[PDB]
């Protein structure tokens, strides 16, 4: 499996070039299920130009790309080696020139995860993870933090796309309770797979969201997990691709203390 | 004010590079305000060279300092030469590794900002700014986006220390008023220097925040609207650098909208 990866490195630092050409431009902006639910071409073209190269390989394979999805291929995961993309994760940073944009590919066979690439490109880093060999950031090998302590800890999390007024208000809801604890802070980058990131190399303890998808966490969970860390569900539960909620801590005994205190939203 | 700013630049590069030692290997964490209000050798080792580095130089000078404050020194700007100082803006990122940490550094004469400099040492990032010359990231002029349209903002803000039950219910109120707008989103990455920098870059269309203190904005600010932004106060009134409020938007037509929405949280100035 030693080759699909190195390919997809080489994939990763190429669409992360259009990505990283692309933002210095004007861009159209489209939406998609709402106005701050957006999308460019560059994600569609990127995405394009990685599921090509990969089945021109690779055509054996099965493919979930995000906009792919979107535009009426379907989501559903088989033991097929499976390669998970999403083309430009943070496309509202990427609109924005905020400098956080993350290309993530996920190559689960057997519906497992085997490998993670996380390319963020403003920042010329790559991460990327081989299970049970490592996870690491442009050639240094990462390890989360040891707080075991919630009341010292530095957590992740983002607001969500969601303006359902329900939605939101549990979503600040949980964020109230986990900063009264207190912890020493709550932090957003705007991107689900560079929070993940940030978990694995010990610059955050956990990271926490309800409503994300297959691709979102598809790179960067193996890069925590692989880095020391753990997955989980936001119900304590056990964290399958599906889920559409996580929680990626450096600990059991901090996952569990996040879980303890948020309610899910459905 | 060229030779007092050069000498400036300088500095901020010294402290950085201290920090982002200091960052790599043990540290002693103590508190102040609270079990959430932190600060380490660093913090203090820095404030002190940096302040023994001017008043060396220009002994005429005053200094207004986060540390020094804390050690019970008098948060008064006059007219004379003041240098307003963070010796590290963002201690907790600092404490775990969160990489955004700041050095800043701000300079007033007769009470407005003449210069300011803010270094960000992991990312290898200097913004400086002098009134009238324009704010430069390590050489490159920076320019405030340009959008006035509040629904398709992105916003930086923090959370702030404070686990006051009735101040962070507001807070989190005034963020939900503003999320649900909407504007496309929000991010904290842990220090108003380095948030306000990213707002003067076009990153972010406009931060804003109240529980700030003067040496959080003293040398940002300046970068800010040197890049084509505006400060002003959650009032719609002209920001007051002691007032412990600000909007720094990229334009007058987002930041009046911000003031509109959020509830004035009280808090004790710093004349106070
Ligand atoms: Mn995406
Ligand atoms: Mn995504
Ligand atoms: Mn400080
Ligand atoms: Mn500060």
């Amino acid at each position: 499996w030693q080759e699909c990866m190195d390919y997809a490195v080489t994939l990763a630092r190429q669409a992360g070039e259009v990505v990283c050409e692309a933002i210095k431009n004007e861009m159209n902006v489209m939406l998609k299920s709402s106005p701050v639910d957006l999308v460019t071409a560059t994600d569609q073209k990127v995405e394009k130009m990685l599921i090509s190269s990969i089945k021109e390989k690779y055509p054996s394979h099965s493919f979930i790309g995000e906009e792919s999805v979107a535009a009426g291929e379907k989501s559903i995961l088989t033991d097929n080696p499976t390669w998970i993309i999403d083309p430009i994760d943070g496309t509202t940073n990427f609109v924005h020139r905020f400098p956080f944009v993350a290309v993530s590919i996920g190559f689960a066979v057997n519906k497992k995860i085997e490998f993670g690439v996380v390319y963020s490109c403003v920042e010329g880093k790559m991460y990327t993870a081989r299970k049970g060999k490592g996870a690491f950031c442009n050639g240094q090998k990462l390890q989360v933090s040891q707080q075991e302590d919630i009341t010292k800890s530095l957590l992740v999390t983002e607001l969500g796309s969601s303006r359902t007024p329900e939605t939101v208000r549990m979503v600040l809801s949980n964020m109230e309770k986990l900063f009264c604890i207190p912890v020493h802070g709550i932090r957003s980058v705007g991107t689900a797979a560079v929070n993940m990131c940030l978990v694995a190399t010990g610059g955050a303890d956990a990271y926490y969201e309800m409503g994300i998808h297959c691709w979102d966490v598809a790179g960067a969970g193996i890069i925590v997990t692989e880095a020391g860390g753990v997955l989980m569900d936001v119900t304590g539960g056990p964290f399958d691709l599906m889920s559409r909620r996580v929680i990626a801590a450096n600990n059991r005994i901090l996952a569990e203390r996040i879980a303890k205190e948020i309610q899910v939203i459905p």
